[PDB]
């Protein structure tokens, strides 16, 4: 039978919250999402969601996040987003609040 452990997530704001600024430019990277595979496979990051694909960009291999529009607290204070880990066998996704900050 194969050999294999899906990866987790391992930042911490999965089990809080992820602050973003409103005052955040465009382009600006917001984090950087960290897992670990017990397997040392190579892993690959992901936004899932149509509504935070508009607003998020994932780099695929580093999980760096960038904002792809500009935030506002008075149209929208709050996303909840879905972030994707995969070791190509499997995919953990899992849900962040992302509050939006005055
Ligand atoms: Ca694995």
């Amino acid at each position: 039978m194969q050999v294999n452990r899906l990866p987790f997530f391992t930042n911490h704001f999965f089990d809080t919250y992820l602050l973003i600024s409103e005052d955040t430019p465009v382009g600006s990277s917001v984090t950087q999402l960290l897992a670990r595979d017990m397997d040392n496979d190579p892993l690959v990051f992901g936004v899932s969601g149509e509504e935070a694909s508009r607003f998020f960009a994932v780099e695929p291999d580093t999980g760096v996040v960038w904002l792809r529009q500009p935030l506002d607290r008075e149209t929208k204070s709050e996303f909840t987003v879905e972030f994707s880990v995969s070791d190509h066998q499997g995919v953990i996704t899992r849900k962040v609040n992302i509050q939006v900050g005055d």
